[PDB]
């Protein structure tokens, strides 16, 4: 399902962002690195969704010291995601109860 | 973010059916419960969201024994749950890699 992948590769590019200020490459190898190889992300899926993302203000870009393109999270960025992982979290009990 | 609390709901509201078929009443109660009161659906929100549900194959509709229409996860709304327990899965060890 196109839609939920790529719900998913948002939440991935996210966290990677809030262990600290990345660029494409970087964010490639770290999520490749931290799926044991099974997630190979392509430089032009990082481009697509970064625009979406500063887009809408969740990240911002500026330039390292070939000068390389970084990313962050911006404040609001920082706070949709603590307020998305909280809410999650309360799906998920929810969904314990549900269960046993 | 009301897309976010929509995926949110369909989650919940698929996973009570996963545990057996029911009714909009009956699923707006176990949801209470399981939530301890603070998720309260509305009769509305299930009727707009089954109707999707309905329409893509997910679920399908009957009626019981004043009777109730009934809700079942469908063979194809079972397989598509299992598909995304186990890519969300694999999203959350991802991110667990990428902490710590
Ligand atoms: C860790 C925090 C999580 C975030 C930020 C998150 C975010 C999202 C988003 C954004 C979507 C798609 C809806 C949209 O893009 O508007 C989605 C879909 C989904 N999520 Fe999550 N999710 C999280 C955790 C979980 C967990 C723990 C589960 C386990 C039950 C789960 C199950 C699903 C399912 C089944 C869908 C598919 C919804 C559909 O196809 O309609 N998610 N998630």
């Amino acid at each position: 399902p196109k839609e939920m992948l790529r719900a998913q590769t948002n939440v991935i590019l996210l966290n990677v962002l809030k262990q600290g200020d990345n660029y494409v490459y970087g964010i490639i190898k770290q999520v490749k690195e931290a799926s044991n190889g099974e997630m190979e992300l392509n430089e032009a899926t990082l481009y697509t969704i970064f625009k979406r993302l500063e887009k809408d203000g969740i990240i911002s870009s500026y330039w390292g010291d070939g000068r390389r393109k970084y990313y962050r999270l911006t404040e609001i960025g920082h706070e949709n995601m603590r307020l998305a992982f909280e809410s999650w979290s309360r799906v998920d009990k929810i969904i314990e109860n549900l269960e046993a």
